[PDB]
């Protein structure tokens, strides 16, 4: 599968990230069992990435583009849209489905 987006709290419902814009987010990343492997909130610093530059996994590129500014959403990302068969040594195991709690704070 690809990326599923399930809303957590609504944004403005009007402003959606376009290619080339910088997305400012807080996020928590968990394995399918629920184990957290990464979180911007634990560092108390929002994460910024430029949409369309493949600075993040494909599930983020396509999933965050579906979110409106101010929305919080749950992205469930299959391995093909994620770290794939290889994964990430000691962080994300092979063929892992990932769950991301993502809040789109603003666009720059």
């Amino acid at each position: 599968m690809g990326v599923q987006v399930e809303t957590i709290s609504p944004g403005d419902g009007r402003t959606f990230p376009k290619r080339g814009q910088t997305c400012v987010v807080h996020y928590t990343g968990m394995l399918e069992d629920g184990k957290k492997f990464d979180s911007s909130r634990d560092r108390n610093k929002p994460f910024k990435f430029m949409l369309g530059k493949q600075e993040v996994i494909r599930g983020w590129e396509e999933g965050v583009a579906q979110m409106s500014v101010g929305q919080r959403a749950k992205l469930t990302i299959s391995p093909d849209y994620a770290y794939g068969a290889t994964g990430h040594p000691g962080i994300i195991p092979p063929h892992a489905t990932l769950v991301f709690d993502v809040e789109l704070l603003k666009l720059e």
